[PDB]
C-alpha cells in the first residue's frame, strides 16, 4: 500500500534491533560466518490509528500484505536472508511493531598478525530503500539489541554485542546516511595450543642442542638431521589447523627462526670437526664451549624482539 | 483464518511428539548431527464442531490455508526444516490431528574431557510465541515419543529418547513464549580404539626403552630419535580427528606426557655417554641400572594417577 | 481428489515396480549410495470407467494435476525425492496406469568383518499410508523390476536385484502402513587389492627379517627401526579408507599381528647384543640360528589361523 | 496446444542440435562433469501459417505458450536440467525455430587403463516423447551443431565433437522410442608429468643402485633402507591427483616393480655381506660384478615389456 | 509486454554498467571467482511517456513485472544468477531507470608461468539476444561503473577494473549478438612466499652441500640422503597448491634444478669414496677441493639464467 503521510514535518524514524540466537561456522579462509536471529522493527504510522472505543484489548493484528512494511536489507551477504514473518501488533497510538527470523551468510574481514592470541570483530551492515513521499532514518534501541545464553562458537568465546547509528554509508546513490553497523567482539581460546604445539618444539629444540656436548662426528650429524626432519614433520600439525594467510604472522616468523637456527648448528658441528682433523684440539674446545651458552641466549633474545615488536 | 475463539479461562494447550526414524552424520569437529522423524501436534478448536448425525460418521479431514494451524519452530537448527504435512484430522468432539515429517539439522555442544570413553547428550527445543489475542502453552504426549529399532548412529550407541514434561515459560522481547526438551543420550563404541591407537604406542616406547640395554652411543641416538618421529606420526593420525577445547583432555595429557618421557630418555643417553668419555664407567653403569628399572614404574605410576584424576 | 469407495470392505492394491537406471557413489564411511530410476505405478478406481463404444474413440490420458494418486514415500532416505512425472494413462476398465522418474541417497548400514573380499546386500523400503475412508496395501508387478546392463558401480559387481513379494503390515501412529523391500546384491572386486596392499607389506617384512643373518648391531637397528617407520607409513595409508568399526575386522587383525612381530624382531637383536658382549657367542649364535627359521613358520601359521578363523 | 494431426506420410521430425558454450569440472571419483551450451529444435506444423498477403511483412511470429513444443529430456543426469526458452519462431510455410539454453551434470564412465597418456569419450542422450497422434523421431542437424573456440578443460584438449543416431534397445519403454548420442574426445595433455613425477622417480632408483660401487655393510644398508623411505614417500605425494580406482593401472605396475627392485637389491646386498664374512671375497666381488651391468639391463627389458602389454 | 516498435530502421541501445561490491574465494585449481555487484540498465521507450502537468509527478515507477525489461545473459557463468530487483524509474521523455542485485561464480583461464610473481586479468562477458524486428545492441555508462573501495581479495592487489566501450557483433544460430567486455587487472603479492619456500630450502641445500668438508662415507651418506627426503617433504607442502599446467613454469623448473643437484652429489660422494679405496687419495682431494667452489658458482649461473629466460 502507500507510505503514512509526510503531513508530519519531522522525518521518519524506523526503530531497529536485532536478538542474536545462535553463530555457527566461522571459516577463517574465506573469512565467511552464519547468523541466526529475530529482527524487531517499529515506526509511528498516523494515518492507520486505533480507538479504545471498539475493544479494550487495546491490540489489533494485521497482515503482511496489506500494511505498507519498509524494506530492509544487508550490505555483505552472499544471499538475501530467509524471512519468516512472525507477529504485527499495532498499538492504539499508530506504532507499529513487526518480528521476523533470519538466516544469513556474512562476509566479514579477519586479521591473523597475532594468530595464537588474536581478538576479532565482525560487522553486520543495514541499509534501508528512501522512499519517494518521506525521509527514511535508522535508530537503535538498546532494549532489542542483546544475545541468547546459548550462542556458542567452537574455540572463542563472545566478550559483547552492541550497535551504532552511523549514518557514514559510502556514497553510492541517495543512501550517504541511511546505514548501520553491528559489532561483534570476540576472543580466541589458546590455552590448548600450549601443549599441543608449543611445548614439543622446545622440546625438540633441546634435543638437537645436546649436540654440543658429543665430539662424536656421525652422532652430532645423525641427531641434528633427524631432529630437523621431525621439526619439518611437525610443521604439518602446524599448518593443519591454521589458515593459509597471504602475508606474515608471529607463527611463521617463529618458525623462519627455527629453521635458521637449525641452519647455524649444523654449519659449528661442521666447523668443530673440521678444526679437530687439522690438529686443533683446543680450538674446537673453545668454539663449542662458547656455543653451549651462545645458543639459548640468542634465541631468548630474539623470542623477545619479536614478542615486543608484534604485540608492542 | 483466527485463532479459537478465546474462552477467557485457560491458555490453548498442544499437545506435541516426536518420533524418531534414523539418525546420522554426527559431526564431531561442528558438534552436528542430521535428524529425520515424525511430528505430531494436537489441540481443541471449539468451532468446526459437528456431531455423527447427518452423515457425519465420516470424520472431517480439512487441509492447510483452511484452518487454523499454530507456528512451531525449533531453536537450535541451522536452516528451517523441510517439512510435508501427511495427515490432518478433525474428530467430532472438537480436537484435531495433526501429523508431519521433517529432516532437520541440529547444533548441540559436545564435552570431550574423556573423549576416548565419553558420553554426550543431545537437545532438541521446540518453541511457540503466544499470539495477540490467546496464549499458547506446549505438553508432550508420552505415548507418541520414540525411536524406529532401526534407529542407527556410526559409531555411537542410542541409550534413551526422552521429554522433559516441564515447559520453561519465559517473556522474550515482550511476549511470553514456552520451550520443550527432547534428550538423546548416547555412549560411544570404544573398541576399536584399542588395537588401532593404544598398543602401538606402547609397543614403540617399549622398543625406546631397548636403548638402556646397550652401550654404543649411535646405536641408542638412532633408536630414540627415530622412535620420537614415530609418535610424531602417530600424533598426527590421532589429532587429524579431534577439536580443539578450551580444557585439558585425557589423550592430550598422555601424549604430552609421553613427549616428557622422550625428553627425559635423551638427557639420560647424553649423560651417560659423557660420564663414560670421561673415564668414570661405574658411575654411569649404576646410572643406567637404576633408569632400568626407574622409567617404566614411574610411567605406570603417572598413568594410574592420570585415570584417578578424569575418571574418579 | 479423494478416495475411492471401497465396494463392501475390501483394501485397495498398488502394484509398484523399479526399473534401476544407474548407481553411483557408494561412500564407506558415510554408508550412503546414489540412485535414479523409475518409478512405476497401477491401481484401481472404477469412478472413472471408460465408455469407448459412444464417448470418444481413444483411451484417456490425463496430467499430473487433478487426479487422485497415491502418495509414495521412502523410509530410508536423507531428504525426499525429486520426481518428475512423466505420463498418466486411463484403461477402459478403470485401472490407472502411472509412471515418474527420481533419485534419492539412500542409507543402510554395511559389514566390514571380511573388508577386502565382502558381499554386501542393500536395501530401499517403500510405503503407504492407509486414509481413514479406505485402506490401501501395496503389490509387487514382476515385469516392471530389473535393471539397466549399462547399471555401473564403480568398484562392485552387481549380482541381483529382487523385491519380496509379501510385505509388512504393521500399526504405527494410530494407523495402518504397509512396506515393501526391494534387495540389491553386490560383491567386490579385490585384484586392485593385492599389488597396492598386501605384496608391498611383505616385501617391507622381509626385509626387516633380513637382520638375523649379520652380526652388526648399528646395521641391524638401522634395519629394524626404518622398517618399522615404513610400515608406519603405509599403515596410515591403508586406514584413511577403513572406517572405525564396533566389531573386528581381518586387516586389522594382520596389521596388530605385523606391529607384534616387529616388537619381538627388535627384543631379539637386543638379547643377541646383550649376551655378545658379555663373551658368551655360542648363546647368540644359537638364538639368532633358531629364530632364522622360527620366524616365518610362525608367521604361516598365524595367517592360516586368521583366515580359517574370518573364512570359515 | 494440441500435437499436430498425422496428415504428413512420414512421421514427425525434429532436428536438434547441441552448440556447446563451456564445460568444466571434470570430477573423476564420481566420473561425472558440467555443461553449459544451446538446444536448438526445429519441426514443421502446416496447420498454422502465415501467408505473405494481408500484413504479411511479418515472416516469424512468437507464441511462447500456445503452440505445441515436443518434450525433450536428458538421460545420464543427476537431475533435471536448468533450461530456460530464448527464442520461439514461426517461418511463413509452417516450420518452426525453438531454442533453449540449459545447464546439467552430466554420468559417463571414465577408464583409466593409461592414465598419463588416456584418452576419453563422454555421451551425452536424448531421447523424446512419443504421442498417439502423430510419431516423433530425433534427427540430428549438421548446422547446428558445434562449439566455442572458448571451451576449456584443465588439463585436457579437445578433439571433436560430433552426432549420430542410436536406436534404444533399453528402459524397457513399451512405446516406441529414439536416443541420440553426442561424443565429445578429450585427450590428456602429459607434458607436465615427465619433469614432475617421472625423473625423480629414476633419479631416486639411480642413487639407490649406487651400493654396488661400496664394500661398506652399514652405508649400503643407509641407502637402500632411506632410498626405500623416500619411495614410500614419493608414493604417497603421487596419490595427490590420481583417482582412487579400484582396477589395475600402468602407474601400478610401474609402481609394484619399483617395489621388487627394492627388495631384490636388499637381497642382494645381504648376500655379498654374508658371503665376505664367510672368507669367500672373491665370490661376493663376482656377485656384485655381475649385479652392476644386470639391473639396469633388466629393469629396460621389463619396462619395455610392461610398455607392450599395455598400449595394444 | 512488447519490445518498443522502431521508427524506421534504427536499433535500440541499452546503457549498462556494475559496479563492485566485493569478491573472494579466488580457485586457482577450478579457476573461478565469487562476485557480487549492482547492475544499471536504461533504455529509451516512447510508448509510455507522461505529462509532469497533468499527472502532477515527475518520476513514475512500476511493479517489478508488467514492463518490457530486456534479457541480459551472462556468458561464463556456471548458472543462472541470483537477481534482485531494488527499482524501476522512469524519466517523462520515456527513458527508463533500473537497477538490480546479483550473485554468481564466474569461469575465468589464468596464466600460471610467472606463478610466484604473477599477474591475472579477469573477464565477464554479457549478451543480449535481438527479439523482434528491433535490433538491441549494447553500451558502457562510464558513470556508473567502478568498485567500491571495500573491494578486497586475500592475496591479490587489485589495480583497476574498466570495461571495453565497442561491443562485438556476430551471428550465432542465424542470429545477432552483441557482446561486452568487463576487465579486472589483478596482481599477486609474493611478500609471504619468499620467508616460507624460497628460505627453507636453500638452508637444506646448503646443509647438503656442507658435507664437501668431510671424509667419513657414513656421515656424508646420512647427510645428502635426510637432506633428500626433507626436499621431498617441502615438495609435497608446495605442490599441495599448483594445479597441472601443459607449460613449465619458475617453480617447476626450481625444482627440478634442485633434484638434479641432489644426485650429482650424490655421485659426487660416491666418487670420493671409490678413489681414495683404491689408494688414491691426492685424486679424491683434488676432486673435492674443486667441487667446493664449483657448486655455488654453477648454482648461482643457472638461476640468473632460469630468471633471464622467464621473465625476458
Ligand atoms: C615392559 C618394559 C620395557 C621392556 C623393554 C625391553 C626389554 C628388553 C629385554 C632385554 C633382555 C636382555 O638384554 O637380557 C637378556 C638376558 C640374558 O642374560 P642371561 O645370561 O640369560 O642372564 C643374565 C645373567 N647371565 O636374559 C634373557 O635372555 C631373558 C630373555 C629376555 C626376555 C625379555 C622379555 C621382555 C618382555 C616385555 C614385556
Ligand atoms: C626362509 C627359509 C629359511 C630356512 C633357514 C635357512 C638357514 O638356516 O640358513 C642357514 C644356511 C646353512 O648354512 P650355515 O649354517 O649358515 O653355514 O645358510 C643359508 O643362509 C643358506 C641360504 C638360506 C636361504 C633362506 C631363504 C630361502
Ligand atoms: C619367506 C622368506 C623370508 C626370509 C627372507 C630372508 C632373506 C633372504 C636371505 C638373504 C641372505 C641369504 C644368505 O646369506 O645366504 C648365503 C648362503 C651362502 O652359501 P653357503 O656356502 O651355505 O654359505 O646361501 C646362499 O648363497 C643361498 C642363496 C641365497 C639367495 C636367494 C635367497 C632368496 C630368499 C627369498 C626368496
Ligand atoms: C641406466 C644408467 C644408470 C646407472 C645406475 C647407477 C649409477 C651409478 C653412478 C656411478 C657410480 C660411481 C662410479 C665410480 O665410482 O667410478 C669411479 C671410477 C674411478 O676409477 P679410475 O681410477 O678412473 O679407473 O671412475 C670414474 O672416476 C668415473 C667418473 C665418472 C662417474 C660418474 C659419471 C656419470 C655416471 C652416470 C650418470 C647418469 C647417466
Amino acid at each position: 500500500v502507500s507510505p503514512p503521510p509526510p503531513i508530519a514535518d519531522e522525518p521518519l524514524t524506523v526503530n531497529t534491533g536485532i536478538y542474536l540466537i545462535e553463530c555457527y561456522s566461522l571459516d577463517d579462509k574465506a573469512e565467511t560466518f552464519k547468523v541466526n536471529a529475530f529482527l524487531s522493527l517499529s515506526w509511528k504510522d498516523r494515518r492507520l490509528a486505533f480507538d479504545p472505543v471498539r475493544s479494550g484489548v487495546r491490540v489489533k493484528t494485521y497482515e503482511p500484505e496489506a500494511i505498507w512494511i519498509p524494506e530492509i536489507r544487508f550490505v555483505n551477504v552472499e544471499n538475501a536472508r530467509d524471512a519468516d514473518v512472525v507477529d504485527i501488533s499495532v498499538s492504539p497510538d499508530g506504532t507499529v511493531q513487526y518480528l521476523e527470523r533470519f538466516s544469513a551468510r556474512v562476509l566479514s574481514p579477519l586479521d591473523f598478525r597475532r594468530y595464537p592470541f588474536d581478538s576479532q570483530t565482525l560487522h553486520i551492515y543495514l541499509i534501508v530503500r528512501s522512499v519517494d513521499t518521506r525521509n527514511i532514518v535508522l535508530a537503535v534501541d538498546l532494549e532489542k539489541v542483546g544475545k541468547n545464553d546459548d550462542v556458542f562458537l567452537t574455540g572463542w568465546d563472545i566478550e559483547s554485542f552492541t550497535a551504532v547509528v552511523k549514518p557514514a554509508n559510502f556514497a553510492l546513490e541517495d543512501r550517504l546516511e541511511s546505514k548501520l553497523d553491528y559489532q561483534l567482539r570476540i576472543s580466541r581460546q589458546y590455552f590448548s595450543y600450549i601443549p599441543n604445539i608449543i611445548l614439543p618444539m622446545l622440546f625438540i629444540l633441546f634435543i638437537s642442542w645436546t649436540a654440543f656436548w658429543s665430539t662424536s662426528y656421525e652422532a652430532n650429524v645423525t641427531l641434528v638431521v633427524s631432529t630437523l626432519i621431525a621439526h619439518i614433520a611437525f610443521n604439518i600439525l602446524v599448518e593443519t589447523n591454521l589458515p593459509k594467510t597471504p602475508y606474515m604472522t608471529y607463527t611463521g616468523a617463529i618458525i623462519f627462526m627455527i629453521y635458521l637456527f637449525y641452519f647455524v648448528a649444523v654449519i659449528e658441528v661442521t666447523v668443530q670437526h673440521y678444526l679437530k682433523v687439522e690438529s686443533q684440539p683446543a680450538r674446537a674446545a673453545s668454539i663449542t664451549r662458547a656455543s653451549r651458552i651462545a645458543f639459548p641466549v640468542v634465541f631468548l633474545l630474539a623470542n623477545i624482539i619479536l614478542a615486543f615488536l608484534f604485540f608492542g
